């Protein structure tokens, strides 16, 4: 069920949830996938992560207009790297309210990214403070601790068995933890397990750069990360 639209792919995961996929040519790697989510909540649409670029992100909004034809209320981004935040200006151009971890907004300018308009803060138990994430509805946002990056956040969709760990979680067949340049190797394993414990009923774990996987993706990530302590 891959639906093509311009240079992006959309896959329905649940009645009100789609995966968006965009591609960037990376030296030595070919055309690399980056995934995010689109959630319909009543008369509005919510987006998790931008595409790699503004032009790709504008495509996501065009697909939404064509397939759903409801306004995009807000977008949240999972960390300050090009794959998840590279299209922030396309959301601003569209008048969409944007949210990121406060640390993601602090890091974004130096990473050559546009900061979100709103900063998220987190309770002691990792769950987003609702006063910083107003109107999020079925989007449940969780800071699991540092891993792929210090700012990485994760999201579950209430009324579904879907959770998304962004770049924190690797696929169950991965041979690498990937980008360790900005990673917290001492805390990585605990952060991966904290994500699994936050969404214990999630059976469909959306991957950052590959097709959806099982909870084995969380287990495999944490076991690889245990090796770096
Ligand atoms: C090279 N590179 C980069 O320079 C940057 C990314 C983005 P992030 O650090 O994963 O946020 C990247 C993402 C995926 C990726 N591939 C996945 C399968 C093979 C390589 C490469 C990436
Ligand atoms: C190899 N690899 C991979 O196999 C996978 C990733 C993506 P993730 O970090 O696991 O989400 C990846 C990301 C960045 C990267 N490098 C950036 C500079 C050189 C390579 C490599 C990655
Ligand atoms: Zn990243
Ligand atoms: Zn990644």
């Amino acid at each position: 069920g891959d639906q093509r639209f311009g240079d992006l792919v959309f896959r329905q995961l649940a009645p009100n949830v789609w995966q968006h996929t965009s591609y960037l040519d990376m030296p030595g790697f070919g055309a690399v996938a980056s995934n995010g989510l689109i959630v319909r909540d009543g008369g509005r649409v919510l987006v998790v992560d931008t595409a790699w670029t503004d032009d790709q992100t504008a495509q996501i909004l065009n697909w939404i207009k064509q397939e759903i034809n409801l306004p995009v209320a807000l977008a949240v981004v999972t960390h300050a790297h090009q794959d998840k935040m590279g299209g922030m200006d396309a959301l601003h151009a569209a008048g969409i309210a944007t949210y990121a971890n406060a640390l993601s907004n602090q890091l974004a300018p130096q990473e050559g990214m546009v900061a979100a308009q709103h900063s998220l803060t987190f309770a002691a138990n990792g769950w987003v403070e609702p006063a910083t994430a107003p109107n999020f509805g079925p989007l449940k946002v969780f800071y699991p601790g540092p891993g792929h990056t210090s700012d990485n956040i994760t999201v579950g969709i209430d009324g579904t068995d879907i959770a998304f760990g962004g770049c924190l979680i690797k696929d169950s067949k991965a041979k690498s933890l990937g980008n360790l340049g900005d990673a917290d190797t001492e805390h990585y394993a605990a952060s991966a397990r904290a994500f699994g414990a936050a969404f214990p009923k999630a059976s469909m774990i959306v991957m950052s750069h590959s097709a959806p996987d099982s909870r084995a993706a969380i287990t495999h990530t944490a076991r690889m990360a245990d090796k770096l302590r």
